[PDB]
């Protein structure tokens, strides 16, 4: 049950939650209302459950692809920035918080896949996939390799064959096409063919995994990798001289990274929507609320302007909004699920030779088409009789 | 709309709807109530069509398999024989015509493969599908074959696949559980196995399909087919002195068909129920009525034990009944859907070499799981939402 006059924040134990409750204490200083912080355990497992009752907290924090799911249980309000309040954030964000065309959420902050290197072995990391072939005779000469980073799963691989054309779903006015899907392509097809032969011709290798990748490159191994900032901690320690940058370009277009963007939603079921608007816009989306979150635990990169510009003196974080821009927003449709399944078959069978690039993602867009045609019966299905 | 106090049937053209016009005619005698029978083009899109607006016919006749949609979307009333009525037709049958366990049409033809032989050159066919291996060589030496059938389609091959254990859904207690598939179990693997190996022994082609084995049959250089009711009008023409069987065992389990039930429903929408129970229970299903249509149209074996009895004097149709009553009754459920797709693709490549046997089925078997608990998503979604 759900106490009006007050705002309740959940947020996962993994985030600056003691830095959001400071932001909490001065809207009490200013305004005389409570915030109460939590990090319940499995939150995002608790709050459909408890939020379907028409209970739970006012604000939830978590990455977005999950609130698509939340919002199509109609758990979320809709939220109501005004224009110039949009114009505070990246543009980009606001497409990642988005149901039926409708904003669910605010964009906190962004995280994304980017190109990570050995100062010492490359001062000068290459700008195209097209030189990583070259770059690696010459490195080999060193015993070192040019690159190593995780192939068996399709979110470490997807920004290559995504640079040509490639996507998951196309993505039109403010809204996913579930019947369009880029993953047979000729783009799609141009980058997983680069890929393959990375691997023919002995740049890479099909078995390599995370921590084969991760093991590598902080041992001064290889010379780049392809990372997130959940993995600077470990090269920190390695005390390698590394640096964070753009990913390469493929046929002159960027490297489309999927992006995750930490945002914060507002309970349908609360009677606080006008305060959490208040407190969301007016104190924690400002350069002194996420200061004082960061400050905590790190945001990486945040969809503020004004404070990511702060941030974006560190190069690496500069590298991440760069990478999350040009990249793709992870779509946060349920039919999702059927991508992951299908591409990580495709590429595992591509990379190892059981099948032919055209034969492994033709049949991956096969799969994905299926999967979804049934969802949708089965939508059609529960919907006209549910009805009733 | 739809006429209080008297009965409008549809069935299709291909049937024997002149002779269920004659029934129509003794009702009004006896009853003075009108039947109106129609065969309209398309009927069986046409009938949910205008049956959902709460229109339509009274009663309608059609393949059994299609009444499990129709009682899903609530447009078939549930029928209600009594257990003296229920005993006057075969047990089996009954079993066909069931959607949440609930009665929901009347059966009133029967049909399946059956074995069908060249009496010339094989006077006695075989009991076993083991045999047919040196029952070919022993032909081959006459520069005849023992055995040509369809190999491209799954309805053919199954009744092989499903002797030791094979099975679509499992039924159990008047429903189908969608969760429990038989593809990949150690009946479907031995059944297949032998199919494969068939092949591989040189006994049958890969490569035979529905006119290869038509034409070989029917020319006398094979001495067997397997072949439905639909198909004999053919043999009769060629002269083939030819007879109907049993279809072969196998482990000493009888091969096991899907079995399709020509049923009548009963429009949810009507007024006239309780009249179309009686016309139904009283006129059709008596062995006037069954031989008013049978006489204009064959209906090939018939639910009615009274009337098969009669029917069965030929033994061709006799086979046909011994053949259903082994076989497996084709599920109503829209799932099937993901079976026929699944099932067709790894008979075609483990008989061509493109898989093992024990690798084609197991694939079968979990993308029809996957489809389905898509399928399920979709509706426990399409539901919990379509209700608000």
């Amino acid at each position: 049950k759900i106490e009006e006059g007050k705002l309740v924040i959940w947020i996962n134990g993994d985030k600056g939650y003691n830095g959001l409750a400071e932001v909490g204490k001065k809207f009490e200083k200013d305004t005389g209302i409570k915030v109460t912080v939590e990090h319940p355990d499995k939150l995002e497992e608790k709050f459909p459950q408890v939020a379907a009752t028409g209970d739970g907290p006012d604000i939830i924090f978590w990455a977005h692809d999950r609130f698509g799911g939340y919002a199509q249980s109609g758990l979320l309000a809709e939220i109501t920035p005004d224009k110039a309040f949009q114009d505070k954030l990246y543009p980009f964000t606001w497409d990642a918080v988005r149901y039926n065309g409708k904003l669910i959420a605010y964009p906190i902050a962004v995280e994304a896949l980017s190109l990570i290197y050995n100062k010492d072995l490359l001062p000068n990391p290459p700008k195209t996939w097209e030189e990583i072939p070259a770059l690696d005779k010459e490195l080999k000469a060193k015993g070192k390799s040019a690159l190593m980073f995780n192939l068996q799963e399709p979110y470490f691989t997807w920004p290559l064959i995504a640079a040509d054309g490639g996507y998951a779903f196309k993505y039109e006015n403010g809204k996913y096409d579930i019947k369009d899907v880029g993953v047979d392509n000729a783009g799609a097809k141009a980058g997983l063919t680069f890929l393959v032969d990375l691997i023919k011709n002995k740049h890479m290798n099909a078995d390599t995994d995370y921590s084969i990748a991760e093991a590598a490159f902080n041992k001064g191994e290889t010379a780049m990798t392809i990372n997130g900032p959940w993995a600077w901690s470990n090269i920190d320690t390695s005390k390698v001289n590394y640096g964070v940058t753009v990913l390469p370009t493929f046929k002159g277009q960027p490297s489309k990274p999927f992006v995750g963007v930490l945002s914060a939603g507002i309970n349908a079921a609360s009677p606080n929507k006008e305060l959490a608007k208040e407190f969301l816009e007016n104190y924690l989306l400002t350069d002194e609320g996420l200061e004082a979150v960061n400050k905590d635990k790190p945001l990486g990169a945040v969809a503020l302007k004004s404070y990511e510009e702060e941030l974006a003196k560190d190069p690496r974080i500069a590298a991440t909004m760069e990478n999350a821009q040009k990249g793709e927003i992870m779509p946060n449709i349920p039919q999702m699920s059927a991508f992951w399944y299908a591409v990580r078959t495709a590429v595992i069978n591509a990379a190892s030779g059981r099948q032919t690039v055209d034969e492994a993602l033709k049949d991956a867009q096969t799969r994905i088409t299926m999967l979804i045609s049934w969802y949708m019966s089965g939508y059609h299905t529960g919907y006209y009789m549910g009805f009733r």
